[PDB]
């Protein structure tokens, strides 16, 4: 693997942050929420180091820079993230990203989810 003598085996001497995408990217709709949706993903198999938390893109523009784009931390490492108050029938860009005590790491590509529509007056 690679070379060289060992001793002081008191953790890590340094870490690598995530250069690799999540996977299990999903983006769902939430039930009777036409405005609020759910997006589900996994953390990568190289994980070079550890986790702490997530952060997740959306912009209604895809070729914006991503200085426009919002930035929505997720907290205790979770996995999953629900926007609220979005717009309806417009295309919607979400991207989600892995980022440890280190940093963040590349997006994924550009997920492409076109939101869902009001269905009937009843909802709740």
């Amino acid at each position: 693997g690679s070379s060289g003598s060992s001793g002081t085996a008191h953790g890590t001497t340094f870490e690598l942050v995530p250069t690799s995408p999540p996977k299990d990217v999903t983006v769902v709709s939430k039930e009777g929420k036409p405005k609020t949706i759910i997006v589900n993903w996994q953390p990568p198999s190289e994980a070079n180091g550890k986790i702490t938390g997530y952060i997740i893109y959306y912009s209604t523009d895809v070729n914006a820079e991503i200085h426009d784009w919002v930035i929505e931390p997720v907290v205790g490492n979770r996995l999953t993230h629900q926007i609220q108050e979005l717009t309806l029938d417009t295309p919607y860009y979400f991207k989600i990203q892995a980022r440890n005590s280190k940093g963040m790491g590349p997006m994924s590509e550009a997920v492409q989810f076109r939101t869902p529509k009001a269905s009937g007056p009843s909802s709740g």
